[PDB]
């Protein structure tokens, strides 16, 4: 639309090959990015290493937002390329001017920020409310319904790997190993190898 | 100036101790700002265990989760911890606002920002850490406020073992079986209702 055509023009746009990394945890943040094209993963650790996804975030999501509204602030989490990205950038300093010209930019912004606290409330009623079967079976389901799905005889074929699904509902992949066997003894999914058929 | 100019757009109320501000899966069509008081944004499970997902306090906007998309339900339960004064204004006659001076706007997203931090943290903490770890956290991120007081071993904190209960997500009586183990490790100082933080 025009309000983010004429954001984009301000805008210096730079790609990233898949796994890179366009943030990084504990960096200063200056910047902020827009994904035009490609797909992201937004990943915090515990003090061993292991990695938990907050988010995928996607084409027309705004990125490293979170440091734009008080100076000095670092990077909350990193951000890593699950695909070839293309992704826009402006200096906060631009960006201000931008709002200023026309605020509807900020408010298209706020959206989604808004939008991500409610989800990330939820993931944590999640972790605090469902063991590890129920957040496996929920992410199941979601997944299913996501537009990169492929439709199945049987229902909603997704592809997805253990590990990763452990980095969603916070367990090793060994337990979703034995999770996902569960589900299948109990006739609710299939698991092929690394495609998962959700009944 | 821009709050005073902000609040002359507003009705304020008061909300006693224990009333609710807001209620989950209501419509939203409101922004609220806190005045005076303070709140608890709460959570519910299917047994009626509740979770703190924040407090927030004087200076704090609450509600504002379905400003940006109509037709939008609260996400959330807000209940005043202490009697409250709180100003309402329609999303519509916000969003003129804006158009005005976008710095509210500016000052509202800049809470968004901080508890999307903040709660990201908290998704943290529940997938890596065990209750003894999540609630020593707690006592961590407590001593780090700015209501904590200076005490000679440490920082002094004010909650009750049911507080930090739904922080955390266990029962009050975990709460005060793991505070007890963590006096014993010479980590904290416990006083009735307040807590030394070494
Ligand atoms: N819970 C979350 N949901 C979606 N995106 C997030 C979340 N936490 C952090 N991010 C993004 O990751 C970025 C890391 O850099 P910033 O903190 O500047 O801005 C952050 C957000 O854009
Ligand atoms: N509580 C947790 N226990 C184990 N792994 C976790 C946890 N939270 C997130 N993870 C991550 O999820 C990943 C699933 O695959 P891995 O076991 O190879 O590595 C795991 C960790 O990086
Ligand atoms: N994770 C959170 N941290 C702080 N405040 C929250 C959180 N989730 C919800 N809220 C507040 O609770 C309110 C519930 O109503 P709204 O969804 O309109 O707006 C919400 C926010 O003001
Ligand atoms: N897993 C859990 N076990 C017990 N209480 C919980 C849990 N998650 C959240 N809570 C809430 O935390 C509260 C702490 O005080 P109560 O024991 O009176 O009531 C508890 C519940 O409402």
């Amino acid at each position: 639309d025009p309000t983010l055509e004429w954001f984009l023009s301000h805008c210096h746009i730079h790609k990233y090959p898949s796994k890179s990394t366009l943030i990084h945890q504990g960096e200063k943040a200056e910047t902020l990015y827009y994904i035009v094209k490609g797909s992201v993963a937004v990943l915090i650790k515990d003090e061993e290493g292991k990695e938990m996804i907050l988010s995928y975030l996607n084409q027309g999501d705004f990125i490293g937002e979170l440091g734009l509204f008080e100076e000095g602030q670092e990077r909350s989490a990193w951000v890593r390329a699950k695909t070839a990205c293309e992704v826009a950038e402006i200096s906060y300093k631009k960006f201000r001017q931008l709002i200023q010209v026309n605020p509807d930019i900020l408010m298209r912004l706020s959206a989604q920020m808004a939008r991500r606290l409610q989800v990330t409330s939820e993931k944590v009623g999640n972790l605090a409310f469902l063991l590890v079967t129920g957040r496996i079976a929920q992410t199941l389901l979601n997944l299913a319904k996501q537009p990169d799905a492929m439709t199945h005889p049987d229902g909603m074929q997704i592809k997805i790997t253990r590990q990763e699904i452990g980095q969603i509902v916070g367990c090793s992949r060994e337990t979703v190993g034995r999770i996902l066997k569960m589900l299948e003894d109990q006739n609710l999914i299939s698991a092929h190898g690394k495609t998962i058929v959700v009944y």
